[PDB]
């Protein structure tokens, strides 16, 4: 990825993970802990799990060849959120509001 595009992806993922947005990013900072959350059906429902911490790692390890691949993974976090968490639930609302932060920056 180009240098300026890489810098912008890094700024974007750090913005999404920052404590400034803790109230709506905390469920998405690390892979879903299906044992701690008692959700064995998460792996049966969500076939391509993704989280912000994994995206940050993939970025640092040169696994996004352009910004579009980076965006696809960010969108996947929210797609999985809306699939597993029904509309109206607390985590679903957090996904909507964090994706709005991404839309504004991106
Ligand atoms: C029985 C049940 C129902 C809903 C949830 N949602 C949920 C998720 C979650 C995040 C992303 C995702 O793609 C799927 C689930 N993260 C949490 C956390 C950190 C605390 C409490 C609930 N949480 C957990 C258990």
């Amino acid at each position: 990825m180009g240098a300026a595009e890489l810098r912008f992806c890094n700024q974007t993922i750090k913005e999404l993970m920052s404590k400034k947005h803790y109230n709506y990013n905390f469920p998405f900072l690390a892979p879903v802990d299906t044992v701690a959350l008692n959700i064995p059906n998460y792996n049966e429902i969500v076939k391509q799990p993704m989280d912000l911490g994994t995206i940050q790692s993939k970025l640092a390890n040169n696994e996004y060849e352009n910004a579009d691949d980076f965006e696809k993974d960010v969108r996947l976090v929210f797609k999985n959120c809306y699939l597993f968490n029904p509309e109206g639930t607390d985590v679903n609302m957090m996904g909507h509001r964090l994706e709005a932060v991404f839309d504004k920056k991106w």
